[PDB]
């Protein structure tokens, strides 16, 4: 024969329950039977982007074959899975390839039409080494094979959209991911399936989570082939926190590490210590065992369980009048309830953890995938947003409002009440330069996601031309940068939960602004490659100085609501209303104070002694020199780098000198004393 | 069956103890564990760089299911080793190879789930010939084979990624290089396997420095099968010093020698002195024998305490109640002590010598395949030996050195930031050659760029890197794409007199932190190399005035000439200033010297002898050096106006070989003549 040569017989592996039960897909079941209740071209493909199921919606048109929910123009079809790398890879030679499917498809016309043939991977087919295609091709016009596809959608469009012949001999049936809710309907049965495997249990919350976290965080593989790896990966890890015990571990640790103690010494009373330490070993050892009898005696009841629903689906195939009554009335109840009983006897006996996967396992699983805070405000970070203003003033000394702000916003996101379409918040930060617009950014990447390292800098200065804008969104097709990559869009798909900081967006082309309006208006924005690159997970803000010496000279006697709309209004002239309309909240800043660059001091100081601890030396310093730093360190023209070269060229210049001329001894209190100019340490 | 035919029990192997103590790498017989108890994509394939024992990582699968060290459902498993080599060819008909491997399925088949097959070279499997894939993407789809894979990232991102109908049957357990110290932790329990072979003792400092020198200078192979190579050969090294000595090879060829001459003797003496060598090789063959006997006996007894070891572990499994204490407390002590008195014994008697393994060992296996005093001291002796004069400049790149590489400074600051002052030619080009020829061990480990051309606005888009689609786009970029292409070198900015703005910019950038993004998003460091810029209006200064004036107080005349020039913020963050004199009469003879040497050698390999004189060398001196450019008008002097008479006299059949060739003056030429 040929067909057992090559082929999977599907309707045997149902007729042996190998297959997965899969629920809902109806509409596309009734597609292909439509498809392949016609005359000629009886040849439909399941197109869809990988993981949704093209091959479960063929092994549940094989189930629904042996159950007969078809159509009376299937009832008694075989359904044979055609493997196209099991034809190839024997063909050295001339035709020995047309043999073996000459062969097939002269024992498929042998039996008349009564086999569906089922090709998975159709886009194999064509590329394959004129090889598989050409022979095919008659016996696919007339209709004398019922050959079902299964592709992605780019390999359709790819290799057999250009091929139009073979294109038109096939049919599409457009399969589509499946929806939130039917991903839960499809992990229930899947949990009634999985439960047989792992001897876990599932608690229906961590599915529900488990799809929605899924759906929320995983942007590259799709439903449900990502829910399924998130449920069957922590049923995984509970399949091993059943034998990791640890604590018998330890306890067998103790009374061997005794055992050689007490066999060296032969005052004792060590006789007395391991006794109590084996009796509480054993202890432990019989729990270990109750527990694994337990969870035994649970699967055991759970596999005759399901094979007691097979069972009862023979009887409703075969049709055996008591039997169905008898099975259905005594045997599912009771040992539903008793499979309950044995759940809370487990709930009550396992103290050596858990056999129910809960949402914490979906986020562990999660988190060693990506690390996201995946689970909701867990009062760590939710005590962090309700001390968000404490949080940023950790780090940024100063500018309470813009703090205040960017915290609302912050809250705002997180509780979903954000226009979800939107970016996360836009920010036109203004006033003094160089005060801490980036140490607010920084303090904002921080604390949103991870650190100071999850952004994008993008110093707007240089960008003043025509082919500037063409760079940072992205060159169009027939150019240069669409070789080589966008700017801006390369940066936010690469980090896709970042924060976009600007540097002087007024000092950018008066064109640049537009790209903004997309930006802030949706989020969306298609780069040159001509791919949709999106924002909402982001937070983009925006630096300018459009009224630095306005702010700096009026600061005084004028509050925060007139120095904001003198401030509107001046960027009213410089900017566009639908640039400014576009933002969430304008912030204003305000010029600094002595004791805010002092506290500057007191941070760099704080780091700087971390740093030299870290080196290895003890250090300590006068306030009269912190006040020669934070009076060599300030203008109103440039702010506080002034202050951190100060820092610089009069500690890090000087003391590391004195420290690289073998002067300085570590572990001895260094007391950074005064000059008339200069700053001497001491060794005492 | 076939299983005993085409498959390699690795739990046999285990069982007998064949195998090898696998330690460490918890974490990825974790992961394993976890894949291998899946309901779909149950079969891992252990992924990383080849070599770092994925085989041994199944192996240690297997050792922790004999040992019971597993989850309950592993308990019981078998892990065989399916050979892709073992199947192929004793076949002449049309598949007898896909005949043995279907049989060899149905056993699987008919084992029911519980053997677990072993498979390296996972690509193999894909295509060797239905040859191995889609006889088996049924059965890596059916249930009745858990495969454990094993290959290297690109047969999988190109033989398994792609194809679709096997891509989510694997998951991807990387397996990353251990460390050192894990390598370490690796070597410490073997060094029981590996001198048990080889009759010899090994010591951890040398084991650590093995590790230490193979991460560090070979990187062919990676940890730690690099490391393990180094101790096995070390072991054949010093099996070869003791099984085979050489004062015995010179009294034996001494003795056939003088044998030879009394023979043909036949005055004497030679008796006499023959007797007297003959007893000497008969005491210190006698002497050899019973060093052997001695460590015969020690490594007889060594291996008996091993045997005892295992014995008691045995003592441990079964559970014999006087065989464990009686095992322990007679066998271990006892032959521990006279095994140490045998150590101490041999360290007496060893003298025609060695059985351990030292660091200097390890270095001999290294020649014949520490860091901061001596690379001192190497650095600043070969900066005396190549580039002629400038040792001011030299004492100064020693004292950055010694700033730097102490490593109390910024690890945040570029390392090397200088200013060359001089006139140009005189060795600027030699002394980043020599820093590039010692740093990083070739003089073309660098990179040399010119800034003279960038004085228009041209500059950013040039060197820094280009806007897309033009003048400066399709070469890359000058500055920062070098350094993506040689992230381990030397950077040289010549001629930063005729900068822009934006380049000092840049610079700034450079000596905050080093790291610098180019026009299109590549986010490049600099803290790794050392960056070098000349002037040359202070070198006119030192022109003028060089002469009768200091050192120190010339850099900082020159310091405050710079600062007239340049922004003295943006010549603050530099290291050092240092000044470049001009190389008169005596550095002019060494180099035109050197240069000499090589013509030497050329001739010499021709066949000639020539001797300059040293007037002939004062009229080159006149002749190539000047005050402007410095000593390459010297080197296209020397080709000229030696070369090019020579060349012609040469050909002229004229200087026969085997003679002095003078290089004689004339009133204006360097004639040469034969004497
Ligand atoms: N409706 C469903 N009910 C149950 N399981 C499903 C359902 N749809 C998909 N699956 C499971 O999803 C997994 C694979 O889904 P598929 O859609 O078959 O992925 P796929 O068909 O292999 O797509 P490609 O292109 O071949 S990677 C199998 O474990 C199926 O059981
Ligand atoms: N409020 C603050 N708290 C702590 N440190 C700050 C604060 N404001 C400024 N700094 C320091 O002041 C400097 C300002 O530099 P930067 O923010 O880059 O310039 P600009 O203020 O023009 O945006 C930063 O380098 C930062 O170290
Ligand atoms: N746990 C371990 N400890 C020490 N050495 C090991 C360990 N595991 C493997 N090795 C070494 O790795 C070598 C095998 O390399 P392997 O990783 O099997 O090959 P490949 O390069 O094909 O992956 C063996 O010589 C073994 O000594």
């Amino acid at each position: 024969q040929a067909l057992k040569k090559y082929t999977i017989d599907l309707t045997e592996r149902a007729e042996q329950g190998k297959l997965d039960p899969v629920i809902g897909r109806d509409e596309e079941i009734r597609r292909t039977i439509q498809v392949l209740q016609r005359r000629t071209k009886n040849n439909p493909v399941l197109i869809g982007e990988p993981g949704v199921g093209k091959t479960a919606i063929v092994e549940g048109l094989a189930q629904r074959i042996i159950n007969g929910e078809v159509p009376e123009g299937l009832k008694g079809r075989r359904v044979l899975a055609l493997d196209m790398g099991a034809l190839v890879a024997g063909a050295k030679y001339r035709g020995e390839f047309e043999e073996r499917l000459k062969g097939v498809l002269n024992d498929l016309a042998k039996q008349e039409g009564n086999v569906i043939l089922f090709i998975d991977a159709l886009h194999t087919m064509v590329g394959a080494g004129m090889d598989a295609g050409n022979m095919l091709k008659p016996a696919l016009a007339r209709g004398e094979l019922h050959c079902v596809g299964a592709t992605t959608l780019d390999e359709y469009r790819q290799y057999i959209e250009k091929d139009a012949a073979l294109e038109r001999r096939f049919q599409k049936v457009f399969v589509a991911e499946p929806s939130v809710e039917d991903t839960i309907a499809i992990l229930r049965g899947l949990k009634e399936r999985y439960e047989l495997h792992h001897h876990v249990q599932i608690t229906d919350p961590a599915i529900v989570a488990a799809a929605t976290l899924s759906h929320r965080y995983i942007a590259d593989r799709q439903l449900p082939d990502k829910a399924i790896d998130l449920i069957d990966e922590a049923a995984s890890s509970i399949r091993m926190q059943i034998d990791s015990p640890e604590e018998l571990d330890r306890l067998d640790r103790r009374i061997i590490q005794l055992k050689l103690e007490q066999q060296a010494l032969m005052l004792d009373m060590l006789n007395e210590e391991l006794s109590d330490k084996e009796r509480q070993y054993s202890e432990l050892e019989e729990e270990w065992k109750a527990e694994k009898a337990s969870l035994s005696g649970t699967q055991t009841i759970k596999a005759e369980l399901e094979q007691a629903k097979i069972a009862i689906e023979q009887a409703r195939r075969v049709g055996d009048l008591a039997r169905m009554s008898e099975l259905q009335y005594g045997k599912i109840p009771e040992l539903e309830k008793q499979l309950e009983a044995a759940t809370q006897l487990e709930g009550k006996t396992m103290r050596l953890l858990r056999n129910k996967v809960t949402d914490a396992e979906i986020a562990e699983v999660l988190a060693r995938w990506t690390g996201i805070p995946v689970s909701r405000m867990m009062e760590s970070e939710r005590e962090k947003l309700l001390r968000m203003e404490q949080e940023l003033h950790h780090r940024v000394i100063g500018q309470n409002e813009a703090v205040d702000a960017v915290s609302n916003a912050i809250r705002r996101s997180r509780a979903g009440l954000a226009d979800p379409n939107r970016p996360i918040g836009s920010f036109l930060f203004l006033g003094p330069t160089g005060v801490g617009k980036t140490e607010l950014c920084k303090a904002l990447a921080n604390f949103m996601f991870d650190s100071d390292e999850a952004m994008v800098r993008i110093d707007m200065s240089e960008f003043m031309e025509k082919h500037s804008v063409s760079r940072l969104v992205g060159a169009p097709p027939g150019y240069v940068g669409y070789e080589e990559g966008g700017y801006l869009t390369e940066a936010v798909r690469r980090r896709p939960y970042s924060v976009i900081l600007l540097d002087a967006v007024e000092k950018a082309h008066p064109d640049v602004f537009n790209i903004l309006l997309q930006v802030l208006d949706d989020g969306r924005l298609t780069d040159g490659q001509g791919r949709t690159v999106d924002f909402r997970n982001t937070v983009v803000i925006m630096t300018s100085n459009l009224g630095s010496d306005l702010i700096q000279e009026r600061f005084g006697e004028l509050d925060y609501a007139h120095m904001k709309e003198l401030v509107l209004g001046v960027v009213s002239h410089n900017f566009r209303p639908e640039f400014i309309n576009r933002i969430d909240e304008v912030v204003v800043f305000h010029p600094l104070g002595e004791q805010h660059i002092a506290s500057i001091a007191q941070i760099q100081l704080k780091r700087l002694y971390k740093r030299l601890e870290e080196r290895g030396y003890e250090i300590h310093i006068s306030d009269e020199a912190l006040k020669l730093l934070s009076e060599n360190g300030y203008d109103p023209v440039y702010g506080a780098r002034p202050l951190k070269r100060a820092i610089q060229q009069q500690i890090e210049n000087p003391l590391a000198q004195q420290i690289l001329s073998g002067e300085l001894v570590p572990g001895k209190v260094i007391r950074l004393e005064v000059n008339e100019d200069r700053i001497v340490a001491v060794q005492h």
